[PDB]
DNA sequence: TGCCGAGGCCGCTCAATTGGTCGTAGACAGCTCTAGCACCGCTTAAACGCACGTACGCGCTGTCCCCCGCGTTTTAACCGCCAAGGGGATTACTCCCTAGTCTCCAGGCACGTGTCAGATATATACATCCTGTGCATGTACTCGGGATATTG
């Protein structure tokens, strides 16, 4: 039976920012698990946030606080900046 | 004087890094998967978000009124130092034991399916438990006066 990973979006995305460059197997086992890490902290916490508000649904804005938590920095304003151009392109 | 003695500049030779070149071996990228089952598109009848005075709760506000802050300097030893001594942390070697490789070999069990049940969800009626409210005392508190403990 299938097993499912994402390890083909990792690859299409270093084509993205290095089109020479690869991974060995080894060093895509590391992305395919920080990659749902930060999946599980989001929705862990995102979920508390609806709870906390006693929300049923969790729309962008329940994600959009969970990530202006969740990331340390710089990365909250660009991250929150990036999700923003995708809803928005989305909805059109 | 003397002598020379002590004195100050320049090619071998060895020993890490550094970068180069050789060749070969799995492991990476990619193809074709094919295959299939998830994504999508397409409806539906659907839940739950949400833009919106008003009762009004409390966040914020204008006053006076005092300790703990604020300021000083003596001193007090705390904390720093240096130098010496001893060993115990360290180094370099030789013998030794097993860590690690591979290979064969089995069955343990983790893997997988094949059926279909006792499970728990959902509704309606409902009674009851639990909350919010209102309501006496009982104590844990703040103070004053004296006894015991401990610092210098």
């Amino acid at each position: 039976s299938r097993k499912e990973s994402y390890s083909i979006y990792v690859y299409k995305v270093l084509k993205q920012v290095h089109p020479d460059t690869g991974i060995s197997s080894k060093a895509m086992g590391i992305m395919n698990s920080f990659v749902n890490d930060i999946f599980e902290r989001i929705a862990g916490e995102a979920s508390r946030l609806a709870h906390y508000n006693k929300r049923s649904t969790i729309t962008s804005r329940e994600i959009q606080t969970a990530v202006r938590l969740l990331l340390p920095g710089e990365l909250a304003k660009h991250a929150v900046s990036e999700g923003t151009k995708a809803v928005t392109k989305y909805t059109s």
